[PDB]
């Protein structure tokens, strides 16, 4: 089984680089991008979890999808916090140098980090380097990024520019904090994707 999101084909079971838990597809949608003021679709991505994540949020089932997703919900940090293994795959639609996207994620994070008070010296380090790892990368279009969490506390990234699906792990987050911040990046309260925030708070609330 497949679903095609944004003209990319989504596994609907899949197990991340180097590991055989194998995790279902709960939720897809798009990240974007802009040139001044163009917007631009920029990835597409799916976020696969346990399928044990619908017993964890028992509670929010069958309430209404926008009362999920609105500001001070508690669905968000509930999602963040659930501790199965957790993935999410990015597909590339328009290419980006490595320094860039990197870049950005750094800025992100760095904002969820500071609201948190979160952001000491072990933080920042574990921000820059992560962006020295991605700096030498070319992301062309089709390129696939992983991010795995196995544990809440950890992030393994997979990455594969020709748009195959690794087989080993090329980076690790050993950062707690780092971890959880990249993970509300994608479902917190200002995720970059509310469409696919939207989308798993579909399925939890089925
Ligand atoms: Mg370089
Ligand atoms: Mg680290």
């Amino acid at each position: 089984q497949v679903v095609n999101v944004e003209g990319i084909d989504f596994a609907t079971k899949f197990a991340p680089p180097t590991s055989s838990t194998e995790l279902d597809l709960i939720g897809h949608g798009n990240t974007g991008m802009e040139i001044e003021t163009v917007e631009i679709r920029f990835t597409a991505m799916g976020f696969y979890a346990e399928p044990s994540i619908s017993e964890h949020l028992q509670k929010w089932k069958g309430k209404a999808v926008s009362e999920l997703v609105e500001d001070d919900s508690g669905f968000h940090k509930e999602l963040i916090q659930v501790p199965v293994e957790k993935a999410v795959r990015i597909s590339i639609i328009k290419g980006i140098k490595g320094l860039p996207y990197g870049s950005a994620l750094q800025s992100s994070l760095r904002d969820r980090l500071v609201n948190d008070d979160k952001f000491e010296e072990e933080e920042e380090e574990a921000l820059e380097k992560l962006v020295e790892f991605f700096q030498p990368h070319n992301l062309p279009k089709g390129a696939n990024i992983i991010y795995h969490w196995a544990t809440p506390d950890t992030v393994k990234i997979s990455l594969s520019e020709e748009g195959k699906i690794p087989d080993e792990v090329s980076y690790t987050i050993e950062d707690a904090n780092v971890a959880e911040a990249l993970l509300d990046l994608y479902l917190g309260e200002n995720t970059i994707t509310p469409s696919t925030l939207s989308s798993v708070a579909e399925a939890i609330a089925a």
